[PDB]
């Protein structure tokens, strides 16, 4: 009984973690430290070939005052609010697979355009459910996935999905699952086009379309456009109430030797906000931080660089990020026509090479205003988060 154990993976990471969101409502700040358990077994010899991944995880107290509890990374006691001492999960997912096709079973991590479990605090947000994935169609890589719990990154059971009341831009409501689907289209080798659908039961369905396109100048000399549109509705009984939303984001890059420039844009068309589901964030941007941009009516445009810093130290890495928003619809919060500013600082250090591969270091600071009620959810805020991950590979 060879491949199963042969071929297993066993990854141990180990982060510590410093949360504090400082307004001028108290502050949400703590320091933690985690430990992330993946062991994913080979597969058996066969036609069909079976599996079994395992995901195992802990965090533990350090500093963390119950005044300034519910940052995301550890959970609180639902009688005294104090935030825990310690917590952990076990998941445990099967595996089938034939040829570049596979079926998975249990704790899932999606991770696509309409919906990605959430990485962003200590731990990991799992969901489960069924997805079934594959490359065997030639040009076609797919994904299918119907979910019916969700585990939350400050949580240590299964509990039913549901959606984002923030600022009061929907009722919040919980629903019995939901599926997506779509996957990706290679059409010629400098475009590639994108499709997805994702039906939440009696709460929204959603339509992502969209195109990436590639164009090279020099060898260090490089530049990409997307274009994305998104359209929001309603499944059946609606629980939510309205939801009404049309998004369009172009976002292009140009590189050049280790500098990158980044625009983007958002522009909302509907009557309401663009919909999300809680303990997390979207599948618009890989992350954009304490601000969001996503209230009904918006239009909002974000500039970035980057420098990467070979030459000096392979491994560091550095980013800056001005997003500002406007025509923002919020009647109940203060106005139509209101406004949202941020600025971004991000310092990564990791050691890709070396005896100590896989160890992170990072800084990362947000300046979030705003003109809209101090009542809203989203609120003007100075964010910090530092982490120290370094991870072992057993096998």
């Amino acid at each position: 009984e060879g491949s199963f154990i042969d071929n297993s993976s066993v990854e141990l990471t180990t982060r510590n973690f410093y949360f504090d969101r400082d307004y001028q409502y108290p502050a949400a700040k703590d320091w933690t430290q985690g430990f992330i358990l993946k062991a994913n077994s080979g597969y058996t010899e066969g036609t069909i070939g079976f599996g079994l991944d395992v995901l195992a995880t802990a965090g533990f107290k350090l500093d963390a005052d119950a005044e300034h509890g519910g940052t995301g990374n550890l959970p609180r006691d639902t009688r005294t609010n104090e935030p825990a001492d310690s917590y952990g999960e076990i998941g445990v997912t099967a595996k089938a697979k034939m040829s570049q096709t596979e079926l998975r079973i249990g704790t899932l991590m999606p991770m696509n355009p309409v919906l990605v479990a959430s990485p962003a605090r200590l731990l990991p947000q799992t969901y489960r459910g069924i997805s079934l994935t594959s490359k065997d169609i030639k040009d076609f890589d797919l994904q299918a996935a119907y979910l019916d719990k969700v585990n939350h990154r400050d949580s240590t059971n299964y509990e039913k999905i549901k959606i984002s009341g923030v600022n009061g831009r929907f009722k919040g409501a919980e629903t019995d699952g939901l599926y997506y689907l779509g996957g990706n289209y290679q059409f010629n080798p400098a475009l590639k086009l994108t499709a997805f659908y994702m039906d939440v039961d009696d709460l929204y369905n959603q339509t992502m379309v969209g195109a990436l396109h590639q164009y090279k100048i020099n060898d260090t000399t490089n530049f990409s456009s997307q274009l994305r549109y998104y359209r929001s509705r309603d499944d059946g009984q609606a629980k939510a109430g309205l939801v009404d939303n049309d998004l369009y984001h172009a976002h292009f890059e140009l590189k050049h030797q280790n500098h990158k420039f980044i625009f983007g844009t958002f522009q909302h068309h509907g009557d309401t906000a663009f919909p999300y589901l809680t303990g997390g964030e979207t599948g618009l941007l890989i992350d954009t931080w304490p601000g969001e941009f996503l209230n009904p009516k918006e239009k909002a445009y974000s500039f970035r660089y980057e420098y990467d810093f070979k030459e000096y130290v392979p491994g560091l890495c550095f980013m800056t990020r001005y997003t500002t928003g406007h025509n923002i619809y919020a009647p109940n919060l203060g106005g139509t026509n209101l406004k949202e500013r941020e600025t971004d600082f991000d310092l990564g250090y990791t050691v890709q090479s070396g005896w100590l591969k896989n160890l992170g270091l990072r800084a990362r600071y947000a300046i979030y205003d705003n003109n809209m009620l101090s009542t809203a959810n989203i609120k003007p805020v100075n964010e910090t988060r530092i982490n120290i991950d370094y991870t072992w590979k057993f096998k």
